[PDB]
Formats: structure tokens, sequence, C-alpha cells
């Protein structure tokens, strides 16, 4: 897992994200949808958004971006003991939204990229290493919960 020092790096960086959740969330979704168009197909909600420029202008996309990062923040703040937060998310994402684990890898990469872009000093090698481990743990535990369902 992660050391307390590593968790501390993660949560300090996350505090910077919390300053502008909608801005960060919108950019994560844009990178996801543009980088991997197959992911946009899982969202009937955003079916009319056909370009990066349209995505950037959509208040609704920004709103959902905020929802995603708020939920992720809740999980991160529980450090290594996050089963209660992961369970319902695994349930909805497996059974209703039908989200493969690969797509969780894609959104993890998008998150890292956005953090690099918005926080070039603060999000250095050590912070990036720790955040990568934290997102890997999230993915592994989502995947494990998928199997229990
Ligand atoms: C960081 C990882 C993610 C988090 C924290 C997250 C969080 C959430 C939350 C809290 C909701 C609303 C409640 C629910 O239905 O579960 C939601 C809905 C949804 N999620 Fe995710 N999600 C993540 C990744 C993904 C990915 C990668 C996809 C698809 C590629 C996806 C597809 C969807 C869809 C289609 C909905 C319903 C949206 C709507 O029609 O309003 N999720 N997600």
């Amino acid at each position: 897992g992660l050391s307390d020092g590593e968790w501390q790096l993660v949560l300090n960086v996350w505090g910077k994200v919390e300053a502008d959740i909608p801005g960060h969330g919108q950019e994560v979704l844009i990178r996801l949808f543009k980088g991997h168009p197959e992911t946009l197909e899982k969202f009937d909600r955003f079916k009319h958004l056909k370009s990066e420029d349209e995505m950037k202008a959509s208040e609704d996309l920004k709103k959902h971006g905020a929802t995603v990062l708020t939920a992720l923040g809740g999980i991160l703040k529980k450090k290594g003991h996050h089963e209660a937060e992961i369970k319902p998310l695994a349930q909805s994402h497996a059974t209703k939204h039908k989200i493969p684990v690969k797509y969780l890898e894609f959104i993890s990469e998008a998150i890292i990229q956005v953090l690099q872009s918005k926080h070039p000093g603060d999000f250095g090698a050590d912070a990036q290493g720790a955040m990568n481990k934290a997102l890997e743990l999230f993915r592994k535990d989502m995947a494990s919960n998928y199997k229990e369902l």
C-alpha cells in the first residue's frame, strides 16, 4: 500500500484540486473523451457533444466532472480503509453503467495529466508516484469488488 508520507502527499495535492473541483473535473472528462472516444459512448447524457470546444462550453459536463472528483476525493480521504466508499460505486459502475476496469485506467491517466498541467511545481515526481499508487489501489479495489458482484 502507501506510507503515511505518501498519503500525505496525495491529500495535500488533493487540497489544491478542491480549490477548483469543477475546473479540474471538466478537464479530466475532456481528456478522457478526446483520448478515448469509446468512453464517451457510455454517456447518453453527453451524446450531443461532438468536439473539445463543445465539451468546454457544456455546463452539464462540468457539473458531472465535479461529481466524479468529489466522489474520488471522498475515497482518497479514507486512505487504505475505503471499502465503504468503493462498494456502492463498484455496484453502480458494474451493473448499471457497465464500465470495464480498463476505462478506470484511462480516467486515472487523465487525472494524472490534469494534475501535471494545473500544478506543474507542486505535482512533482514524488507526488506523482504517490498519486499513481493511490489510483492503482482504487482500481484494484474496484476490480476486486466487481468480482464479488
Ligand atoms: C474516478 C473514477 C470514477 C468516479 C469516482 C465516478 C463517479 C461517479 C458517480 C458518483 C456517479 C453518480 C452515481 C452513480 O451512478 O454511480 C457516476 C455516474 C456515471 N458514471 Fe462514473 N465515475 C468514475 C469513472 C467512470 C468512467 C471511467 C466512466 C465511463 C467511461 C463512468 C461512467 C459513468 C456513467 C455513464 C454515469 C451516469 C451519468 C449520468 O447519466 O448522469 N464513470 N460516476
